[PDB]
């Protein structure tokens, strides 16, 4: 028998199979969960990636800064699971930020308005969803959000660094308000993965330095991890997240949970 048999789970923000929403929804399924998809923008090519998913599963739109979007949402979603059903879990493995907030460029050089853009996806949205979600969420349920650890301050990262910086304390607001449904909200702050974008910016396509750095940040990390970290094996973040998704741990809310091999216990 799987880890989540017969929950059905909401999963946000795929945009390639290289995606970490991608990983999760994989192991999500293997276990046995009927998932509903969103995605943003392109519909139609997020359409051709699910495909590749063990089971399909319904693909409704959603732009969080969209404001009908969020409204339409929870019935929408009602809708492709079928009336008196709810959800057992949500996923938002979302995050943007424009290039001024991240990479090579200077850090005081961001206008606001690029900034905003940022955190209205990448932190904001997370209360959005469980605003529009929660309503529809069976007693026992979880909320997972996709975080990479802020605490301290490092190169590029930049504006992102505050965007996650801000989720982390948005989690624990929104871990207040799921209480009131028996839900649980919680992020896992992974170590990094080595995504479509991440593999671009690792030649010439975000600068030269900028290479060198991620490049630096990767190799330091499995260094520091006392057991490890495979920057192309996005697979132990997503069993982590469907450890959260499941009925043990169901003592943890507003928390965060490390998926990074263990490095940031360690110093070098
Ligand atoms: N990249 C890493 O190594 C790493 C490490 C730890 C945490 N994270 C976090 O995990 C999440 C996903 O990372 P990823 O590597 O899968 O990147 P990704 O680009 O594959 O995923 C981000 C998703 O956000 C979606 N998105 C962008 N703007 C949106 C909007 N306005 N409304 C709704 N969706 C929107 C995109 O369609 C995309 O699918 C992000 O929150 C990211 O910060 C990433
Ligand atoms: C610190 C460093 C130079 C920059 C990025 C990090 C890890 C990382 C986090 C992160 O949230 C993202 C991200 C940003 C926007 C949208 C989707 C994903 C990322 O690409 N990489 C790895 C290296």
């Amino acid at each position: 028998t799987g880890l989540l048999d017969g929950k059905r789970i909401l999963v946000s923000g795929i945009i390639t199979d290289s995606s970490i929403a991608f990983h999760i929804a994989r192991v999500a399924q293997e276990q046995g969960a009927q998932l509903v998809l969103t995605g943003f923008d392109r519909l139609r090519l997020i359409q051709r990636i699910t495909d590749r998913l063990p089971a399909k599963a319904p693909l409704l739109e959603l732009d969080v800064q969209n404001e009908e979007h969020l409204a339409s949402l929870a019935g929408r979603v009602t809708e492709a699971i079928g009336a008196g059903n709810k959800l057992d879990g949500v996923v938002h493995s979302i995050g943007f930020m424009p290039q001024t907030g991240m990479g090579i460029n200077p850090f005081f050089d961001a206008p606001y308005a690029d900034v905003s853009k940022g955190i209205h996806i990448s932190a904001y949205s997370y209360a959005s969803m469980a605003k529009a979600l929660l309503p529809i969420m069976n007693p026992g349920g979880s909320i997972v959000g996709m975080d990479f650890d802020p605490s301290r301050a490092m190169p590029a990262y930049n504006w992102m660094t505050v965007a996650k910086s801000a989720l982390e304390s948005v989690n624990r607001f929104v871990a207040r308000e799921a209480g009131k449904y028996g839900v649980r909200s919680n992020l896992v702050a992974a170590g990094p993965i080595r995504t479509l974008a991440m593999s671009a910016i690792v030649g010439g396509a975000l600068g030269e330095e900028a290479g060198a750095q991620i490049q630096l940040l990767e190799e330091g990390w499995d260094q520091r991890a006392p057991i490890g970290w495979n920057m192309k094996d996005a697979t132990p973040v997503a069993k982590t997240v469907c450890a959260l998704l499941s009925d043990w741990l169901p003592a943890t809310t507003g928390d965060i949970i490390y998926a990074d091999g263990g490095a940031h216990t360690q110093l070098l």
